[PDB]
């Protein structure tokens, strides 16, 4: 559960900065 939680974040986080 703990890596796969921290990739999904960390694939999602750029995406979130591009529009935020």
């Amino acid at each position: 559960a703990a890596a796969a939680a921290a990739q999904a974040v960390a694939g999602a986080a750029p995406v979130a900065a591009q529009q935020f």
